[PDB]
């Protein structure tokens, strides 16, 4: 309650809603994903879980929803009421303040729309709120937007990290002072920790074919029990070539029903504010073409904080013995 | 507490990231390189104290400039890496890395010169200045050399184009997505401008609304400078706007100046938005809301850099200001 209240009012500031709507890959994907469901939303009722400024609710109205209930727990709900009023939709889009867990809707709804994903998919873990509203207020077999999330893992050779490690071998060319001996210290500092690092990679950093290691269907009942215990699964892949293996990037996509539109955070797709979630090994591990990497990745809430993402990594490079690493978000 | 702050600072400077930023800062590292090498005559065969040596790169520049002995004093765990950096370049006979605070180090001798890179954001936030002044009094010989010799503080009124774009962003949602969100503008201004925090951000010359005014100078060689630091480094200013724009507030930045010696022309390391970027960026002091001004609009007031009452290392800035015919206003800022 102390946490929930502190977590909600982190969204009472403009900067995080600005960043979300300024992410055009995200916002266009949601806009299209909603509008493309015009046939299934037309004449139907909708619950926007965590409506924020209310922009997703208004796309739902544009898709022909007859009513949208925009439920928002933080102070930003006042802005959304004015946005709705300003767009002339106060008769069809109803901003209700409070947590979706305890708000009273006038009715069960035909559809849920929500943008609930955090870093590494489940950090902040608003997903439990969405699934709570599904059970309580979505009608049987009702539409969820997006409908599902897919998790991906790929082994990586991070060019940024390389450049930072090799920075110390370059100081001589720049200023006449040799500093190559700092490299191992830079390695321990940048890789030896146990934090999930949130950073933008590109296709150049991907060391093998991405593997989908879990799918979460939002419409599947009892998925709330699974989240507390951890979701994820196993993977196996083979390296493209020779490079220092730095670890793994984890990312996700969300899929809207076809009416199929996919919002991807892959480093092979245009960048989003989510970037990717990097799991560095303690030190770089040389690999070559067809090196076999297998393992298991599990996304869990942290013991100390149920909204903080933790990731249990088990891996095995070639024949170098199975290792594990325990990661938590900063 | 102080033990909380000191442990957070040990841990920070014991980590590679902050040193990578300072050395990657080519404007800074190169100025110090030229500023030191330019003073070879003063430094040839003399002794040097490097206050806060970090990785030792400044102590090595000193040895490269002809110094016979350099004491490279560094309080964080990074002293161990600097010891290896000195050994790698074959300098451990001339450069001695000593761990710990400069306040408690014991040198074998007093020194001919002090070099230090001690400047925080807005010059004095997190400042190692008091460490440098303490080493000056205790270890520098009479008439010894200080590198850099001085710092100067500058203020300018600003129309921050990036801030403008964030303020107008909500007015541009409809053209992009069909949803009118221009009612958000007032709310965004309150968030982005209504706080009392100093914001550290890069600006360009396009942001500077009037001639930058130097309002203070710090001459490191002056004994009893220490008393001015606790009461306030500050000064008064007046300027006239270049043209029409919304006035968002003021930018504060600094330069430091190395003595000429061989060339007599003084090398300046600048953090002005008119000069190449550095990691110090600028300290922005936003008004509660934009104020429209035009060509030759008068702007005047007083700026005082102070320590915060709760934390002496945390920079506080008192801004008193007057825009044209508006009434004088004040706003009290602290670093986040
Ligand atoms: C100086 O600053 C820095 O340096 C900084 C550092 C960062 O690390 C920064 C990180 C950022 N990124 C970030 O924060 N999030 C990116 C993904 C987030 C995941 N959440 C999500 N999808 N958003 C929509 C959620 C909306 O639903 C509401 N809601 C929640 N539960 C509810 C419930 N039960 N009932 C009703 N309403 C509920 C919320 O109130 C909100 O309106 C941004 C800025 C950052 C800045
Ligand atoms: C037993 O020791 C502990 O447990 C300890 C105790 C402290 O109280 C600590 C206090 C710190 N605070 C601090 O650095 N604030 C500055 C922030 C902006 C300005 N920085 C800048 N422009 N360049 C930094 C250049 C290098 O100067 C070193 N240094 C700093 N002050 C020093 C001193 N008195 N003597 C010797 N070396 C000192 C740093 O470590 C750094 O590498 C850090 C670490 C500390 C460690």
């Amino acid at each position: 309650s102390e946490r929930d209240q502190l977590y909600y009012e982190s969204y009472s500031d403009v900067s995080v809603h600005e960043e979300m709507i300024a992410d055009q890959v995200r916002t266009e994907a949601y806009r299209l994903g909603i509008l493309k469901n015009w046939a299934a939303l037309r004449g139907k009722t909708v619950l926007d879980v965590g409506a924020g400024t209310g922009i997703l609710s208004i796309f739902c109205a544009q898709a022909g929803a007859r009513r949208v209930y925009a439920v928002e727990a933080s102070a930003i709900w006042q802005q959304a009421r004015e946005v709705v009023r300003l767009n002339g939709l106060e008769d069809r889009v109803h901003v209700l303040p409070g947590p979706v867990e305890t708000v009273e809707l006038p009715e069960r709804v035909d559809a849920i729309v929500s943008e609930w994903m955090g870093y590494g998919l489940l950090h902040e873990s608003m997903l439990s709120s969405v699934l709570h509203a599904r059970t309580k207020w979505l009608k049987e077999g009702g539409l969820l937007l997006p409908a599902s999330a897919e998790l991906f893992v790929a082994p990586i050779s991070d060019q940024m990290l390389e450049w930072r490690l090799g920075f110390w071998s370059q100081v001589k060319q720049h200023y006449g002072v040799d500093m190559s001996c700092m490299e191992s210290f830079a390695t321990r500092c940048l890789m030896g920790h146990s934090e999930i690092v949130v950073q933008d990679l590109s296709g150049e950093d991907v060391l093998a074919r991405p593997q989908r290691f879990a799918q979460l269907e939002l419409a599947r009942a009892g998925l709330e029990q699974e989240l507390e215990a951890g979701v994820g699964g196993r993977f196996r892949c083979s390296c493209y070539g020779s490079a220092p293996l730095h670890g793994f990037a984890v990312w996700f996509q969300v899929t809207f029903p076809g009416g199929p539109l996919v919002l991807s955070t892959s480093p092979l797709h245009p960048a989003t504010h989510w970037k990717q979630a990097l799991l560095y090994l303690n030190e770089p591990v040389p690999v070559e073409q067809d090196t076999d990497i297998s393992g298991e990745i599990t996304l869990l809430p942290s013991p100390d904080n149920p909204r903080r993402l933790r990731i249990l990594l088990r891996y095995k490079v070639g024949d170098h013995e199975e290792k594990t690493k325990d990661f938590a978000m900063e």
